[PDB]
């Protein structure tokens, strides 16, 4: 009859130790859901503790029936902001107790309760996100029996299209819990396939895969953005038997011996529609394993024709820039007849690149921030175009300082030509994690080298006593292999200066060689990719932007694929041909 | 470095604060360290997560 | 038994750290037992909510609050070549 006594009895699980409790509630006109009988700190109730210490449950729910409780404790919600929304039904699912779930559900437990507590959010610290619904909890915990019961119970079925606070459905929840681990991949893939099959039986008129959350992403799109390659590949290459044939995404058109042709569904993948998978992977994805996404069987083939169909435009862009840079060099060399025409093209060329580059940053601004190394050449083209236009502005507004900026724009313009080198093989090492590491060390090495160069130069000046600029330049000549080593006999500390100069020679050789050894270890501890995943990602990024068209002339995008009636249902599929000599259809004859 | 640095400078010794939380394991009280791990293949002292 | 120190004033856990015996050191540092031997363990589980699990490692002689701790012994009083492999252990790496 006491709050402390009630919680102690339910822990033991003996209903005989709790007698007259119902009579006590009637005498005091109090309910089990009242704040007096809750834990207070988090709103935890007697039922919640009973499920935690897993029979007393049935009498405890039975004595709710005697008292005139208007609110059912079976649907009680926690009040603490950390653990808000968690209910007794969630405990039974978490404890993997099918019998407790059946007992709870049969007594009017709500299956759509939202666990919107801070612990259930996608935090960076302690947390666990399984949608926000009891149905999602069972799906993410390998409980097919609980999922089956929650989907096929006459008391209160749980809807598969229910959404969390973020709009995530059950399929979305499986995506957010993926971790590309071999144990986790089997968990998500098996449950995702099972839910789809059960979804057709329960709700055949509702298409689960087209439901989008508050961000407007389908479960297939969500996997691409979040970087879950394991579930992404399974969804992208999915096939089923006859009963679940319309639920598949990969189909066989015809099979003539070893030759087999497959049709992949380009529903949300092809870049004809906005916010496609290709656009999401290349630009809206921040996961490190972005390159491994495009090497998938349907994506690898599809991106090839787009590159092949638009390879001429890529070289046309290269030719236009190469000719423009040649014009820039000639005008600059003779800057001090046709030279008047040349300056017009420089101003027009600079303003053309500037406006075109300004479009790119207007369409997308987060992409440069999230992945600087992916589109760092976009920044470089902006500086070259802005400075070229600014340099010609200083020519009209004569300030006699346009030449240093024009010369600086000339050398950087040729550097931007290295961007087009991504259209070829170029061997090297292809990695993004390594490149950031290598770039960081070289900049740090330069800072270390400069301070040592500056530190020794001041030491040389004071001991020998031009200034620091001449002395530092003399020391820097040692790297270019042009240093001066001589015993200056007209110095008081001639030996000390000579020994100090020799110390710098031995010091700089170690520093340069250490960077070479440090750079050598990265090459040795690098595994080459036979599919050239990094190179394909760069090509995929370029073709997606290039197919959008220039700023001055937008180009209509033609959908890639063929409309085929799978059977009815018509999907724009992609033809892929494969040869298999070990395994021994939609159409009737090969074509 | 951190072991020496936490000792403090010579001119000002710094008091060292114990790292961990005193919990009654069960009684016996030990200053334990909280470590969180995620396992998807395997399917307690307190009662509720915190 | 574990708090008995020899003439050098080292517990068996501390002795393993100084002598460089990483194999026994890891087992002692991460040790758990069943109900009958629960107080004899050094690793405990606070709560378990599905895949998420939280563990509690006993910082009896490990934390550097007390003098002559395991961290001080490993870093400075240990001459074994495999000193680096000592700190990468699950409780030491996090702490
Ligand atoms: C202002 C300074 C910055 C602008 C100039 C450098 C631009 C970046 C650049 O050129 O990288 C260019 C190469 O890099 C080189 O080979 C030379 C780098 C210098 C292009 O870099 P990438 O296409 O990412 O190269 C990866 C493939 N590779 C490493 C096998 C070549
Ligand atoms: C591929 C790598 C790892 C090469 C190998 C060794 C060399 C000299 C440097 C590396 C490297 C970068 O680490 C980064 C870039 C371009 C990134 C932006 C540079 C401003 C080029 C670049 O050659
Ligand atoms: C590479 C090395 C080792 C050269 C050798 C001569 C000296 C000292 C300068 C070094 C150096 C950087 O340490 C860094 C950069 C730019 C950093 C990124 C380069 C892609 C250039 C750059 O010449």
């Amino acid at each position: 009859f006491d709050r402390d006594r009630l919680f102690s009895v339910v822990s033991r699980g003996v209903p005989e130790e709790l007698t007259g409790l119902l009579e006590y509630l009637r005498w005091n006109s109090k309910y089990l859901t009242d704040s007096a009988y809750t834990e207070g700190s988090t709103g935890k109730t007697c039922l919640m503790k009973a499920v935690l210490n897993l029979a007393c449950i049935m009498p405890l729910l039975q004595i709710d029936k005697d008292s005139g409780n208007p609110k059912l404790l079976v649907n009680a919600q926690c009040t603490d902001e950390f653990y808000q929304g968690h209910s007794a039904l969630h405990i039974a699912i978490e404890k993997r107790s099918l019998q407790c779930v059946k007992l709870l559900v049969e007594n009017g437990a709500d299956v759509h309760l939202r666990a919107c507590g801070r612990f259930f959010q996608k935090h960076q610290g302690t947390c666990f996100y399984f949608g926000e619904l009891p149905l999602s909890l069972a799906a993410c915990t390998k409980q097919w029996d609980v999922v089956t019961y929650l989907l096929e119970n006459p008391h209160q079925p749980a809807s598969l299209e229910a959404t969390d606070s973020l709009g995530n459905t059950v399929l979305h929840a499986l995506v957010m819990i993926a971790d590309n681990s071999p144990e986790n991949s089997a968990l998500v893939i098996h449950m995702y396939d099972g839910l789809l099959q059960m979804g057709a039986r329960l709700c055949p008129t509702v298409q689960l895969e087209e439901i989008s959350n508050h961000q407007g992403l389908t479960p297939l799109k969500l996997a691409a953005k979040e970087g879950k390659i394991e579930i992404f590949r399974h969804i992208l290459q999915r096939e089923f038997s006859g009963p679940y044939q319309p639920l598949s995404r990969k189909f066989t058109e015809w099979c003539y011996g070893p030759v087999r042709v497959s049709l992949y569904d380009l529903s949300s993948v092809d870049s004809w529609e906005k916010n496609s998978v290709l656009e999401i992977i290349a630009f809206h994805c921040k996961s490190p394993n972005r390159h491994r996404m495009v090497v998938l069987e349907p994506l690898n083939k599809l991106l090839q024709e787009k590159w092949d169909r638009l390879v001429s435009r890529f070289f046309f862009n290269f030719a236009c820039y190469l000719v423009y840079m040649f014009i820039f060099t000639v005008v600059a060399y003779h800057q001090p007849s046709m030279l008047l025409l040349g300056h017009i093209l420089i101003l027009l060329g600079g303003i053309y690149l500037l406006l075109g580059q300004l479009w790119y940053f207007w369409r997308r601004r987060l992409f440069i921030w999230i992945s600087f190394m992916d589109s760092y050449f976009e920044i470089l083209f902006l500086l070259q175009a802005l400075l070229t236009v600014l340099s010609q502005v200083l020519r009209f507004m004569e300030t006699e300082w346009y030449l240093p900026l024009l010369v600086l724009s000339l050398v950087l313009g040729w550097l931007n030509l290295l961007y087009y080198t991504r259209g070829f093989q170029h061997t090297g090492i292809y990695s993004v994690m390594i490149q950031k590491v290598i770039l960081r060390d070289l900049l740090r090495f330069l800072l270390v080298y400069l301070v040592f160069l500056f530190g020794f130069a001041v030491a040389l000046v004071s001991l020998s006593r031009r200034s620091i600029l001449d002395a530092s330049l003399e020391l820097f000549k040692f790297t270019i292999g042009m240093g001066e080593l001589a015993f200056q006999e007209q110095l008081r500390f001639r030996g000390v200066v000579l020994l100090l100069l020799l110390a710098y020679v031995l010091l700089t050789y170690v520093l340069l060689l250490n960077m070479l050894i440090a750079l050598m270890s990265e090459t040795v501890n690098h595994v080459a990719d036979n599919s050239w995943s990094i190179w394909k990602l760069q090509k995929a990024i370029s073709v997606l932007e290039m197919e959008n068209g220039y700023w001055w002339c937008r180009r209509k995008k033609h959908r890639e694929g063929r409309l085929l009636k799978v059977g009815p249902d018509e999907r724009w599929c992609f033809r892929v041909e494969e040869v298999n000599w070990a395994a021994w259809t939609l159409s009737e004859d090969p074509s």
